[PDB]
């Protein structure tokens, strides 16, 4: 299903990382 970039942005936010749309599923990335 479409994936949230600027949400998943947010709540990486909360670990200290980026938050990236891989296969429409969301990864905080260590980048």
């Amino acid at each position: 299903a479409f994936c949230n970039l600027r949400r998943c942005e947010l709540s990486c936010r909360s670990l200290g990382l980026l938050g990236k749309c891989i296969g429409e599923e969301c990864e905080c990335v260590p980048y």
